[PDB]
C-alpha cells in the first residue's frame, strides 16, 4: 500500500519524467492534474508554482523531476536505473530541445490536456509562452520545415537507440530524459519516425503506463 500523489500538467515533460518510474516498477500513484493557471495549489505545497510535485507517504512534498525519479526508484531498495549514460544522447537532446518547442507549444495550446480545460487556463498558457518564445502562428506556419528538421534528427537517434526498453542497453537517466520528448512529439502530425525510434517510443509508453498522443495529433 502507498498514499503517493503526483501533481502535474499532462503536457509537461518533467511531469512525464516523474511518472515513468511508477509505471516501470508498477508502483501505484494517484495523478492529479492541476489547472495551468492555478498558482495557489502548488504554492500551498512547496511555496511556488511548479510541477511535478510528489506527495510522499508521510504527507510531505517533494518537487524536482529527477529528485522524484530517484526517490521513487530507490524506495524499495532495488533501483531500475542501473545503466551508463551516453554523452551523444545528452548532446542530441540538448540540440533538439533547443528548437522543438516551436512545434510543441502551439500544439499543446490547441489540444485537450486537462490543465487547459478552462478557457482561462488555456489563455494563461498562450499568453505566457507567446511573451517568451514568440508567435504560435508564426511557428505553426513553419511546421513543414520544423517537421523535416525533427525527421532528420530522428534518423541519427535511430542509430543510437540500443533496444526498445533502454536507449543505452540498460535503463538509465537517458531514458528518463528521452521518452518525454518522444511522447510529446507524437502530438505533431507529419513526422517521419524511424523504426528503432518508433519501437522504443511504443514500448516505453507501454512499460511506463504513459499514453502517446497520436490520437489527437495535429
Ligand atoms: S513543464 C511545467 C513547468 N515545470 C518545470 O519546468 C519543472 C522543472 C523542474 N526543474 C523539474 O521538475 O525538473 C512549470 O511548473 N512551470 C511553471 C508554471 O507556472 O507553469
Ligand atoms: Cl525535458
Amino acid at each position: 500500500s502507498n498514499a503517493m500523489k503526483l501533481y502535474i500538467y499532462d503536457h509537461c515533460p518533467f511531469c512525464v519524467k516523474a511518472r515513468m518510474i511508477f509505471g516501470l516498477k508498477n508502483i501505484p500513484v494517484e495523478l492529479n492534474v492541476l489547472q495551468n493557471d492555478d498558482e495557489a495549489t502548488p504554492t500551498r505545497m512547496i511555496g511556488q508554482k511548479m510541477v511535478p510535485i510528489l506527495q510522499k507517504d508521510d504527507s510531505r512534498y517533494l518537487p524536482e523531476s529527477m529528485d522524484i525519479v530517484h526517490y521513487v526508484d530507490n524506495l524499495d531498495g532495488k533501483p531500475l536505473l542501473t545503466g551508463k549514460r551516453n554523452p551523444a544522447i545528452e548532446e542530441w537532446l540538448r540540440k533538439v530541445n533547443g528548437y522543438v518547442n516551436q512545434l510543441l507549444l502551439p500544439r499543446f495550446a490547441k489540444s485537450a490536456f486537462d490543465e487547459f480545460s478552462t478557457p482561462a487556463a488555456r489563455q494563461y498558457f498562450i499568453r505566457k509562452k507567446e511573451a517568451s518564445s514568440g508567435s504560435f502562428d508564426n511557428h505553426l506556419a513553419h511546421s513543414a520545415g520544423l517537421i523535416k528538421k525533427i525527421g532528420d534528427d530522428l534518423r541519427l537517434l535511430d542509430k543510437l537507440i540500443v533496444q526498445p526498453n533502454a536507449v543505452n542497453g540498460e535503463l538509465s537517466e537517458d531514458d528518463i530524459h528521452l521518452f518525454p520528448l518522444l511522447r510529446n512529439l507524437t502530438l505533431v502530425a507529419g513526422i517521419h519516425w524511424p523504426t528503432k525510434v518508433a519501437d522504443y517510443r511504443d514500448n516505453m509508453a507501454k512499460q511506463t503506463q504513459i499514453n502517446l498522443l497520436s490520437s489527437m495529433a495535429i
